[PDB]
DNA sequence: GTGGGGAAGGGGCC
DNA sequence: AGGCCCCTTCCCCAC
């Protein structure tokens, strides 16, 4: 629980101060030594790296497929099971993710 | 108008 | 202080 010096809103954790800090400059310290391309963290510089590496630890238990990224990992497990997990409350219209929800949400005209 | 890919942040655990 | 992973919303796209 720290507050923004810039924003002055308060940032949870206590290596998390800097890096919120980093998106109100537009830094890119992390660099690719490959392709030479910046990235503002440093998690996201390890994900380039998965894709110039080719790696796909992300491993369906279920099945055994393998996937690049997390979220192409999550797709595939909604074909498992739970094709169309959420739901408007109002007007009980099935969606797959939780922005297209959200997209529904967003005009709020059932509401 | 619907699905999805990728981006951009915030947070939790170690 | 920071790596590594998760989550979210949002832009923008082919269909
Ligand atoms: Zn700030
Ligand atoms: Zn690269
Ligand atoms: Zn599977
Ligand atoms: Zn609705």
């Amino acid at each position: 629980f720290q507050k923004c010096p810039i924003c002055e809103k308060v940032i949870q954790g206590a290596g998390k101060l800097p890096r919120h800090i980093r998106t109100h400059t537009g830094e890119k310290p992390y660099e690719c030594n490959i392709c030479k391309v910046r990235f503002t963290r440093q998690d996201k510089l390890k994900v380039h790296m998965r894709k110039h590496t080719g790696e796909k630890p992300y491993l369906c238990q279920q099945c055994g497929a393998a996937f690049a990224h997390n979220y192409d990992l999550k797709n595939h497990m909604r074909v498992h099971t739970g094709l169309r997990p959420y739901q408007c409350d109002s007007c009980c219209k099935t969606f797959v993710r939780s922005d297209h929800l959200h997209r529904h949400l967003k005009k709020d005209g059932c509401n």
